[PDB]
């Protein structure tokens, strides 16, 4: 399992929300101390690359603005580079709005938007929705952050970016022209890039298997799966027969995927 | 043309929300005389049979309430008739959730819920889509009371109740297990016992192919679409094309329709 690089998860991997894992945390120090190169790459819609740039750092890991790929700021700099200072309208929360800010995008309103960028949004409401749904049927570009469904909260599951997408997919038949995040290659293509590696020489790390595991496979790289978050021990079976996937790897955690080296 | 009864569509046929259309309401009052049976049928999510009956009243009509067939009622009546005194969570606004009371239906919390009743809600947010969302994984029976998309508001487009819808299933895989209102099946069957009649001895009116076009089709009645609402003389044939079917008779009005009886 071996590698140049490695493309790691996250959530369920280093740390869940604010609170470390402490064998995902020890795993990345020994593999900076190997002098393994990392990216670490999240979905999160919501806050900005500086936000995980700083949480990771308050988990005792040394780590720059280069090895963090946020789904935020992933897909503020797409557009950046496909058009500058483009006008977006987004659906988004305000750490989505920064990243869009901070790549030189003009936000707009949805009537004068030529991108609709759509986040999740914990203030989601009637009026949000309503200019989503007429930026959609004017026929702009539409990017999405990231793909996900749901996400598995404290008290229960609550909606994740999936459900403005499916909201307005019913209504008016379009789908994003393109999503960012896992198990996107968009995302991904960029995290080789910063990497300067090729997929030959890189290994994708997590804790999901129709996203971390999907992630790896359309770009090529070898595939680990820990069972530090979302996939355990006792559904690992399950889950690899519901997705239709299997990693190439799986270890407890990211210290015993090192330990393995 | 002529039928013992007539399941009337409300909008775009008498009235345009709370305006009448004359030729509509001079067309109900001769069917009346003809003495005919009517049952005015809406898939309105929001609104009360109360609400619907007093405006068709304001507009110098002689009905009753069981000439009255909303969504909401329709609903509430659909699910009482299957469990009588049944627990409902709904995403629905308050007269959605007056129906439901007055049919003896109890409203409960999502986990409590024995079944999820999906209505239009101006005031969604992502508290009501949570609960949503809880209430359908828990693979509840699940009954949405129309399936409308979108609805063309004097603003312009804005969600209707299958915004909703399309969240649930794109998150959860889940489509309604009965939709009540039209094209449905289900809201005309209710309309037929509140009539006592059969499909053969009804005409199904109104203004949308897609909607009550078809509505006519799923029992076998006869169609008649009226063009003083959605459907025009100049949209017409993109209409009949753009939906696939074609109504048994077209006329410019009700009047028209009633004067040719
Ligand atoms: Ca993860
Ligand atoms: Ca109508």
């Amino acid at each position: 399992p071996d590698k140049k690089g490695y493309i790691i998860d996250i959530d369920g991997v280093i740390g869940k929300s604010v609170t470390p894992i402490p064998e995902g945390v020890e795993g990345v120090k020994k593999l900076k101390e190997l002098g393994k190169k990392i990216i670490f790459v999240s979905n999160n819609s919501t806050r900005s690359r500086r936000i995980l740039l700083e949480r990771l750092r308050s988990f005792g890991l040394e780590v720059g603005e280069d090895e963090i790929l946020v789904a935020t700021y992933a897909t503020a700099r797409f557009i950046a580079r496909e058009k500058p200072n483009a006008k977006v309208f987004t659906t988004g929360e305000e750490g989505l709005i920064e990243e869009l800010r901070l790549a030189g995008l003009e936000i707009v309103d949805y009537d004068e938007a030529e991108y609709l960028v759509v986040g999740s949004n914990r203030k989601i409401n009637f009026e949000l929705m309503t200019k989503a749904l007429r930026a959609c049927l004017r026929g702009i570009r539409y990017i999405a952050t990231n793909p996900d469904r749901i996400f598995p909260a404290e008290d229960g599951p609550i909606p994740g970016t999936g459900m403005i997408i499916g909201a307005l997919y019913w209504m008016t038949g379009r789908e994003p022209d393109v999503v960012v995040g896992k198990p996107s290659e968009v995302i991904m293509r960029e995290a080789l890039d910063i990497l300067g590696l090729d997929a030959k020489d890189v290994a994708v790390v997590g804790d999901q298997i129709d996203v971390d595991v999907a992630a790896g496979k359309a770009i090529g790289a070898e595939t680990v799966l820990v069972l530090t978050g979302v996939t355990t021990r006792e559904n690992l079976d399950q889950m690899i027969e519901r997705h239709g996937l299997k990693p190439d790897y799986v270890f407890n955690s990211l210290k015993d995927m090192v330990e393995a080296l």
